[PDB]
């Protein structure tokens, strides 16, 4: 089934890109965003939660992120996860409030960063044009074992040839846009 | 962010191009009858869907044959059926409560282009696995350039992650010649 196979580019195509997107998402890039704690677990209330659960993150300034704890025996637990993250912010706290300071980008460090974001971007178009490979290979399959007629194989070689650059786009896109956070002050 | 879960990354990423691929190259016909070939046969039948072996029991006959014994006999059109709507090119004809599956045979052209198709899908599975490495070294990178892991921390978690390519890679190889010896019986 040439229907089942259409599938399975635009299903690899997407989650691949979503691959790319999260592992981008977290790159630091001087200015303080509220993500860069997405995924920090805190142990309390007899587990494990997401720190957005327990509190309130918001980007204070260019290099400042303020955290309201709701309950504030989770102040200590909050400080420790965000500490043994490595992240480095400094770290301080008024009442029920912590206060984040976001480390200096040195120009050494921004510009490896630049070199290292494009070099994922292309490990993520590698990722792409393998699956587009291999979509089309396992059609010629279908069409060598008498499956489908060669009409079959060209017509869902440019449908698919057109979903690929469609999502290639967003690739283009996405790592252009987080190379502009990089590049800017 | 720790790298305890960029190696756990690693491993499902790369355990995912390996079950891809190895559904992959379980569409290549063979010309040798194979049970494994009828797993996702679902049977419309009972009003229902089921799998073909909860209602029948499949068995090699011969090199190019295969037996279904079909235990409801009134099952056996919906199955007959539900084989041929599946598209996998048998012949087929029926006797009492059994169904005789010839395999289609292949011309050595055929087979010529199934084993290059092979190794193409084969050779997209390793492209797809080396490049997961790369780009998990390439986020380990950015966790050092951003202080976040030392040099030592990161060259220790790049050789487990050698050692995980090593290993899945190996099974990609193993799967690789063994389906070649199925084509060349
Ligand atoms: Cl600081
Ligand atoms: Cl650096
Ligand atoms: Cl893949
Ligand atoms: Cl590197």
């Amino acid at each position: 089934m040439i229907s089942e196979v259409k599938q399975d580019a635009k299903s690899r195509m997407e989650k691949s890109l979503s691959v790319y997107l999260s592992d981008i998402d977290g790159i630091r890039t001087g200015r303080a965003r509220t993500s860069v704690l997405n995924g920090i677990v805190v142990e309390t209330y007899g587990g494990r939660v997401k720190l957005n659960t327990i509190s309130s993150v918001s980007v204070s300034d260019n290099k400042t992120l303020m955290i309201k704890v709701w309950d504030s025996n989770n102040i200590g637990a909050i400080k420790t996860a965000i500490m043994n993250s490595n992240l480095g912010f400094g770290i301080s706290c008024e009442a029920t409030t912590i206060r984040l300071t976001v480390p200096d980008m040195t120009q050494d460090m921004r510009k490896n960063l630049v070199k290292l974001l494009g070099k994922i971007s292309e490990d993520c178009r590698v990722s792409i044009r393998n699956i587009r490979r291999d979509i089309m290979d396992r059609l010629k399959v279908m069409q060598d074992s008498k499956e489908i007629s060669e009409d079959d194989l060209r017509v869902a070689g440019v449908e698919i040839q057109k979903i690929t650059d469609d999502i290639m786009k967003k690739v283009n896109d996405a790592f252009t846009s987080k190379e502009k956070e990089l590049l800017h002050v």
